[PDB]
């Protein structure tokens, strides 16, 4: 009686992101993608080939402006660039100062990556899954004309878009590192989605950043201090997700998993282990309602494979062995060459105290949900 899983994977989208003669250059996808074969777990699931998203779809979110740029942005038309490309750049938010999709063919990364999210959202929608992943997803802090990170379409305000013409309520869940403001705000005057957020505090979505209007309480935020473990999570985690569950029923999940939230990421300063990071996903998944599963940041490319591979097994109803069995990219687990990883000495700034806070603050805010003017 297991969960029908739906697995969505692009082969090629590691040579849309390093080009087609770099095949063993470590990629976060197909680094996860031979992790999780590595354990079996095709064994266990549907492997599917999203149909890629087109101009199209991404201009329900995006400006045209940006779009026709994203597809202007070739390796010849970036490297030595003109003034009027760097002024661009710079406008839109495209980083070039790395080897990575502007390099190679970026429009269709950003095809396959977000048509996973989408095409994830239509299968849900035909109820042909029970749970459909989209690793390359979770572009969640994708603004309308500007990139972020690995993210240059945002996956998630599309597939949450998908979602909605089929389900009345939908609940979004994301522990990655930054505050998903953009998908937040995609939904912010509606009580069709329920955004929670842990994120690290900064500029958007402090803890009185609720909602307006129809969306009045329906978006909760736990702006969450620097050294965040596996132990402070949980205590804030299943209480809030266990209330919101019982007075917000929703009929769908979408659990963005970003990696940025792990332990040594050189980008975030929170220190979950990946048992703390996915123990999240097994409170999630212990409801029998439709869930999809993305991924997002992560910067630590051996740890956010790590990461997704033990995630995929909980989706799956499956337990690893931590002694990592042979992969195709074994130096980056050196030397314990194990699934999970040790938290590191960072101090955690969310004391017990401020944790209970939080809680409280959000339960109370859940409670107001129930005198809410009207039901969705």
């Amino acid at each position: 009686g297991k969960r029908r899983v739906s697995y969505f994977y692009e082969p090629m989208i590691g040579d849309y992101y390093y080009g087609v003669n770099q095949p063993t250059k470590p990629q976060r996808i197909r680094v996860t993608h031979n992790l999780i074969l590595s354990y079996n777990l095709h064994r266990h699931m549907e492997i599917n080939h999203p149909d890629l998203a087109d101009a199209s779809d991404f201009e329900k979110f995006h400006s045209l402006e940006y779009i026709n740029f994203l597809k202007s942005v070739t390796p010849e038309t970036v490297t030595d660039p003109h003034p009027s490309v760097s002024e661009n750049l710079k406008r839109f938010n495209v980083d070039v100062d790395w080897d990575g999709p502007v390099f190679h063919n970026l429009f269709d990364y950003c095809r396959a990556y977000a048509g996973g999210s989408i095409s994830a959202a239509a299968k849900l929608n035909r109820q042909e899954a029970d749970i459909a992943i989209n690793w390359a997803g979770g572009m969640h802090h994708v603004k309308k004309d500007k990139a972020s990170g690995f993210g240059y379409v945002n996956d998630v305000v599309l597939a949450i878009l998908e979602l909605l013409k089929s389900f009345k309520r939908v609940l979004y869940i994301e522990i990655g590192f930054p505050h998903g403001d953009e998908v937040e705000e995609a939904f912010k005057d509606t009580d069709r989605v329920m955004t929670v957020s842990f994120h690290k505090v900064g500029d958007t979505g402090d803890i009185s950043d609720y909602g307006e209007g129809k969306g009045q309480y329906y978006s909760l935020n736990a702006p969450l201090k620097d050294g965040l473990d596996d132990f402070s999570l949980r205590g804030l985690f299943i209480p809030v997700i266990h209330r919101a569950m019982e007075i917000y029923e929703p009929e769908v999940i979408v659990l963005q998993c970003g990696a940025d939230s792990l332990a040594g990421d050189p980008f975030g300063t929170f220190n979950l282990s990946i048992k703390g990071h996915g123990d999240c996903l097994q409170y999630v998944r212990s409801f029998n309602v439709p869930l999809m599963i993305l991924g997002g940041g992560g910067y630590t490319l051996p740890n956010v494979a790590r990461c997704w591979c033990y995630e995929t097994a909980i989706a799956v109803g499956e337990q690893l062995d931590n002694d990592l069995p042979g992969n195709d990219y074994m130096k980056y687990f050196r030397p314990d060459y194990k699934l999970h990883i040790l938290p590191t000495n960072r101090q955690n700034l969310n004391t017990r105290l401020d944790i209970i806070t939080m809680r409280e603050t959000l339960l109370a805010q859940l409670s107001l949900v129930m005198h809410a003017p009207s039901v969705p």
